[PDB]
């Protein structure tokens, strides 16, 4: 794995919504754009484009250490991220939440590579030694888990 | 394109009552969002809001602000009804924020939501055009039916 990743910076309007975190709004709105007019546009392609638009969003947003995934994922609308295992090569998350139960329940297949796509690029960001990773997403009945592992180089 | 719903679509009326903070919700529709849809994001947005409105259809266009003012797109008011064409302000701390950091904001989605739902209500051929207005920090929508 021959890349080396950093991070670029935001723009004006990108940096301006961090003043916006007081805004109530609500999570109908959320979901009409990001899991309706999204995969409408999109279509079949959705799943690969989010994975990288993960990435790509990590770079403009990057983080110092993995102990800040929980809040940037709960303040982003994300969910609950809680830690089940923290290994030298490997993480395992829990996902949760009333969005994500009320996706597990009605859609087929819900997806989660924008979030997946962001931790793996953070990782790598962090720590210019680590190669390849790979990432799994898998369904429970309430939750879903967020696994990232990975190669040194 | 469809008037009805999937299930899950159906669902997030449920949603209606749970917090999100307005942050979340311009990290997806004007980060994400657009860097997925580049150059031609005008025509699938506006495309979308169609698509959107053909199945969550309105009675009448009095129901516009409500359905705005819930969907998070922020105040819209009617400030006319000239012949064959309904004028329509939308403004709001969201909406302001946009103005005053973007480039060209863009407000397709909201355009073409309201097109179709008019030419739902009329069955005659509508069409809606968005003027921003960062003087007036405001948008103006219009749309005109044949």
């Amino acid at each position: 794995h021959h890349h080396h990743h950093h991070s670029h910076m935001k723009s004006k309007f990108e940096a301006s919504i961090d003043n916006l975190k007081e805004i109530e709004m609500n999570a109908y709105a959320y979901e009409l754009i990001r899991e309706i007019v999204l995969p409408d546009m999109l279509g079949q392609d959705y799943s690969s484009m989010m994975y990288w638009a993960g990435k790509h969003l990590a770079r403009k947003f990057p983080l110092e250490s993995w102990e800040e995934f929980p809040a940037f994922f709960e303040e982003a609308g994300w969910g609950t991220l809680t830690n089940v295992s923290a290994k030298k090569q490997e993480l395992e998350f829990e996902l949760e939440g009333p969005i994500i139960s009320n996706r597990l329940k009605h859609q087929k297949e819900p997806c989660f590579q924008l979030e997946a796509g962001f931790i793996a690029e953070q990782i790598q960001l962090m720590n210019d030694q680590i190669a390849e990773s790979y990432e799994q997403v898998k369904k429970r009945a309430d939750k879903v888990v967020l696994t990232v592992k990975w190669d040194m180089k």
